[PDB]
């Protein structure tokens, strides 16, 4: 074995011809074939084929690495990697690796002699493999997870332009040729082991390249033309009008292509630009100027008259006494049990909204701030909507001081519905953003240097006045230079006047001059650099809102507010009357001029 | 070679170019000898020459180069450990790198005294970052946070005795049978023994560098700090045991400056380290003017 | 501490290396000395 190895190494053949005659009279697995292509430089491996031909003479091919790491690697493996067209005809002339290398410091692949072909930019080995002779590649097969050859160039994508050009270069060509050898064959309807296709995969985890590509693309080629989603339904001069499939993009059984990239959990990397494709965003403001709108200032008009009453039966609440507070046969009483009713009502169907949410999403603790601040900020008006009545009927003084902070949520709420309008919900967007970082950095700084000084100030004051002699009270002192209203001498209760006329310039310089304004500059600069930003963001927003519309209408109509038109596009390879659901849309060009062929329909 | 080079891109680009071809002609002549280890008076080689003048570009070249000719390729830094398809998994030498018996590159970096040109941007070369991120992650992290907690604490015994001072007479002032005057004692004396401990670290900062004036307040601000803090508790102590009443006027301040110190450990985390150093940088530059 | 390869005159060339990845589409594949036949 070792001279052999020895001999394999050294690229001699003079050994092993030496050694077959005494032969033929006589933890990692690897075999002699895989070692002699593991250690080929320059195609100089001339004993793989004399390796060959003497265990011919005498179920090799076959053999593969039995290492976990390694596990199902052959020798086809080895010589696709390789690059080795002639190495690979010869091989394939004369399964699937399962190795833990090959799993989800690794490379994947999928794990098929095709896919790894596929992924790796050798495309006449793709080919030679699809219309082998001596063997032909299963094209539809999958591995363990499920993926097939479209899932796994899905799945290789990284954003990168020459990646991405690649991965839509090859999914285009193994489509034509998957059509091509097997018309009846769907290969995009496949769905690996968690249930998603091509075009969802690639939706769910944010590649916008192979998305865009797969949403609008056209094969002009008669052999093939089904094979298409953007049709052009006609064009005159300088005009002309095409369709769009929309197949599982507005409604499909498992999953769309909106529900997915808007429900994402933001871990995709860009979901905010992944709504600018080409159908997309028409399609969501077609939805909006359609149904949507109506129901949406409809739900803000009940709410603008939920918190209308909620204010004035608050304004009124009884003062004395203690709750419960028996009713009266006035009818300003009735009225005013009435209030507390609905707003109790309104409470409760708030809470109920917020957990449902909560149960059906199950947002991560790191994302639930960054992607459902709404949703937080109404559960927690419900949560102390509820403390409240709990406070009230526990015959409790406290119930006003949770109504208040409620009410006053209530108010502030009212933003949400700020989306609705793209100039102010970018400024809402801007004030969540600016809330979530910027505050927190400048409290922090704020709180020490407050602190700091304050300790200092009660420190130095010995009361001997006015009790100034408190943390609290020094506190809220030295917070009023911040808001100028700050009285330079407010005590005189110290022993040392230049100590505390230093230390409260100090602090005034420190703060009031220089973290503030530092604070307008960072603001300032923040704005600048999410101009952009904010639009996406706001864009996100409406969609979701568009979904969740939809959703909660579909009981009224589920299938009544449906957007496009069902057409004819063509005709099938096998059948004919290609009918789908298309989104039609003009388009107008001056510099090309008119030169192109199947317009769908004969007149404009 | 090293010397010569200016930073200019062709400066550079022949600077390397130069010192490869010297060291391979070097290497073929006479294979026995170590011709980058040689060092000159001053006790620096070329690579921790490059380091302490600020050269960037020959500190670069230098820290990961790869010589593929089999003739002489352990002249060579970077390696490649395997690759299987786009992906290749590579190493770097680390020789001197980190822990070198005259001086490494990065304390040769870091404790430049910033007259080298661009310290700030020769720790961004390809070795140095990763080897920084791997030190904080592994094992720095934890006592970073350790030494903030104990900060923490010090800083909340020292504003409890503080505030709880003896305000009737004299000092010093006679303990008192109560637990509460032994509590009081005990945070005076914890306050009084980071005070020293703070002048201790602070003298053996300042023997240790020897910061010029004028990089006094350019690369110290933190060490400044700190012993402006621990001056302030000394001199509160010696006025306390001198009969005084003026120590109060010198506690405050330290007690001050105390909680403001705070600041310095926001540099365990990027976004709030950012704005400390944009408020240190303006209180230096802007207010004065 | 890892082998990088043989001494000009000895053999055994170890060294305190520092291990990174690195991932790259364009070039493809086109290069020799590899240290590890396997990876
Ligand atoms: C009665 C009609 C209720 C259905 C409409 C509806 O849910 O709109 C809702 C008002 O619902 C209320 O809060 C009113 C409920 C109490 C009724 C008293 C007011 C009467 C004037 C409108 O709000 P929404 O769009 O349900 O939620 C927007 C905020 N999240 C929860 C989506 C983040
Ligand atoms: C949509 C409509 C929204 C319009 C909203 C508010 C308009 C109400 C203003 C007119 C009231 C002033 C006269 C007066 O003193 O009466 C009060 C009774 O008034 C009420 O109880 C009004 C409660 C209305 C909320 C339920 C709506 C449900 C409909 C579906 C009795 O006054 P009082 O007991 O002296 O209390 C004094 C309280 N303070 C001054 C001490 C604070
Ligand atoms: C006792 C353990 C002391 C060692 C830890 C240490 O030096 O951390 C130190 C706290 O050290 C103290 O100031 C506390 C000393 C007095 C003990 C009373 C508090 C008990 C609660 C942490 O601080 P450091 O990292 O030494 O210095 C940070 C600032 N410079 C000096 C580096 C600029
Ligand atoms: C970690 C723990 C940190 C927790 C920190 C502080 C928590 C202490 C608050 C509780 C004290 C209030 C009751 C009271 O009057 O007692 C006081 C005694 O209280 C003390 O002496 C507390 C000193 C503690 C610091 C040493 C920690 C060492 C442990 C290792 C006596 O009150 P008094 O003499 O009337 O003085 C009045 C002073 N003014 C109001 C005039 C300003
Ligand atoms: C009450 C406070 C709300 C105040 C809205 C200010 C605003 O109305 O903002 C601009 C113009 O919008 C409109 O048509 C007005 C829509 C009217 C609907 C009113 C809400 C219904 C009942 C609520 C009570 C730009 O935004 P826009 O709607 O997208 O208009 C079209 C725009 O010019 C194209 O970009
Ligand atoms: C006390 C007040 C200190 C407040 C810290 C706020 C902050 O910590 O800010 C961000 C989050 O970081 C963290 O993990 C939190 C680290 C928790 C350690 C707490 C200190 C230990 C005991 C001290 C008392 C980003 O900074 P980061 O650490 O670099 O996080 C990773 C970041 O997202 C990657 O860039
Ligand atoms: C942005 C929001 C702007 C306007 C929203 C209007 C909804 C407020 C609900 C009414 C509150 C309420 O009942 O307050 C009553 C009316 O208060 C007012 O003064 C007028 C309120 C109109 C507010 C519009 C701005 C209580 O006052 P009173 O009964 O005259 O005297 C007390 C004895
Ligand atoms: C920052 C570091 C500055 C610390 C300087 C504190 C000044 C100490 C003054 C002091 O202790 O005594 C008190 C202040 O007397 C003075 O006028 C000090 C003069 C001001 C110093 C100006 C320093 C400018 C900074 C005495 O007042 P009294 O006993 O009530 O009568
Ligand atoms: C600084 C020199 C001020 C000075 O000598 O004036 C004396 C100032 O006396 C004081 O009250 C202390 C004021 C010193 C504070 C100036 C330092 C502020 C800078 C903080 C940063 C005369 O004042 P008077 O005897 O109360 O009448
Ligand atoms: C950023 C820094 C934020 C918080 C750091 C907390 C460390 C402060 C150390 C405690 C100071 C202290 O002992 O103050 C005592 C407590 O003062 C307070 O009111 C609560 C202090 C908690 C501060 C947290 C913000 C003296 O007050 P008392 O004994 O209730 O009445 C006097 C007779
Ligand atoms: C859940 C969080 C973060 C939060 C809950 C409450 C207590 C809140 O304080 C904060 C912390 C705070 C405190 C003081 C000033 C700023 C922030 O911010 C919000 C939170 C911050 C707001 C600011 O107003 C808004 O953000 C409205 C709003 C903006 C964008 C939206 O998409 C939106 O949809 C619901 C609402 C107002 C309060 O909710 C309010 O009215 C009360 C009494 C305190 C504010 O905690
Ligand atoms: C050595 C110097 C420059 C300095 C020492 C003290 C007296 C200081 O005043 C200054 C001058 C001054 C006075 C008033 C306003 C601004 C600046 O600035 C600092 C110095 C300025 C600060 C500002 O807070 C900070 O800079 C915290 C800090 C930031 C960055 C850090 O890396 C850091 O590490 C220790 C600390 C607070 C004081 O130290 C403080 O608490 C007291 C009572 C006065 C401030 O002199």
């Amino acid at each position: 074995r070792r001279s052999i190895f020895d001999a394999v190494a050294q690229s001699n053949c003079q050994e092993l011809e030496s050694l077959l005659p005494f032969l033929q009279r006589s933890e990692t697995g690897k075999t002699c074939l895989l070692k002699a292509m593991l250690n080929l430089h320059n195609g100089q491996n001339d004993t793989i084929a004399l390796l060959l031909d003497v265990a011919r003479k005498t179920q090799f091919v076959n053999a593969s690495y039995t290492d976990s790491y390694y596990k199902g690697q052959t020798a086809l493996h080895i010589a696709i990697e390789r690059r080795n067209m002639t190495l690979v005809t010869l091989l394939v002339e004369n399964a699937a690796a399962n190795g833990d290398f090959f799993k989800k410091p690794g490379f994947y692949f999928g794990e098929l002699p095709l896919s790894l072909a596929a992924c790796t930019n050798q495309l006449a080995i793709v080919k030679f493999l699809l219309q082998n002779s001596w063997q032909p590649a299963d094209i539809s097969a999958r591995d363990s997870v499920g993926n097939t050859v479209l899932h796994a160039l899905v799945e290789v994508a990284d954003n990168t332009v020459d990646n991405t050009k690649f991965v839509t270069s090859m999914y285009n060509e193994i489509l034509i040729l998957g059509a091509k050898l097997h018309p009846t064959l769907k290969l995009e309807e496949i769905t690996n082991r968690k249930g998603l296709t091509p075009l969802a995969l690639a939706a769910s985890s944010g590649k916008i390249g192979v998305l865009a590509y797969i949403l609008q693309r056209e094969i002009h080629e008669p052999e093939c033309r089904h094979l298409s989603r953007k049709f052009t339904e006609w064009a005159y001069g300088p005009v002309h009008s095409s369709l769009y499939d929309l197949s599982c993009i507005d409604t499909c059984e498992k999953n769309s292509v909106l529900e997915v990239i808007a429900y994402s959990s933001s871990e995709t990397p860009n979901r905010h630009d992944m709504l600018l494709v080409e159908p997309l965003n028409r399609l969501l403001q077609d939805k909006w100027d359609r149904f949507v709108k109506r129901i949406f200032y409809f739900n803000f008009f009940v709410y603008c008259l939920y918190m209308i009453i909620f204010t004035a039966a608050a304004y009124y609440r009884p003062v004395e006494g203690l709750p419960p507070y028996k009713l009266k046969n006035t009818v300003g009483d009735y009225f005013r049990v009435t209030g507390e009713i609905l707003s109790v009502s309104g409470g409760v169907y708030f809470f109920f909204r917020g957990i449902q949410y909560f149960l059906q999403r199950r947002p991560s603790l790191k994302s639930l701030f960054v992607d459902s601040y709404s949703e937080i900020l109404f559960f927690v008006q419900s949560l102390f909507m509820l403390v409240s009545v709990v406070l009230y009927f526990s015959q409790r003084k406290e119930y006003v001081a949770s109504m208040v902070f409620s009410l006053a949520m209530g108010w502030t709420n009212m933003l949400y519905y700020t989306r609705g309008f793209q100039q102010m919900g970018i400024y809402a967007v801007m004030i969540e953003k600016m809330i979530l970082r910027d505050l927190c950095r400048f409290m922090f700084v704020y709180l020490v240097f407050l602190f700091g000084f304050s300790t200092a100030v009660v420190t130095l004051i010995e009361d001997g006045g006015n009790s100034y002699n408190s943390l609290y009270s020094t506190c809220l002192e030295l917070f009023k230079f911040t808001i100028g209203m700050g009285d330079l001498e407010f005590t005189e209760n110290y022993d040392f006047k230049a100590v505390f006329i230093i230390l409260l310039l100090a602090y005034v310089i420190l703060t009031y001059i220089l973290l503030l304004n530092m604070l307008i500059a960072l603001m300032g600069e923040t704005v600048n650099k999410i101009a952009q930003e904010s639009k996406n963001i706001w864009k996100l927003q409406r969609a979701i809102t568009i979904l969740d519309t939809e959703k909660s209408f579909l009981k009224c109509m589920r299938k009544a507010f449906r957007s496009g038109k069902l057409l004819q596009v063509g005709f099938t390879p096998d059948g004919k009357d290609d009918y789908r659901w298309c989104f039609r849309v003009d388009e107008v060009n001056w510099t090309t001029w008119n030169t192109n062929v199947g317009i769908i329909n004969e007149d404009p």
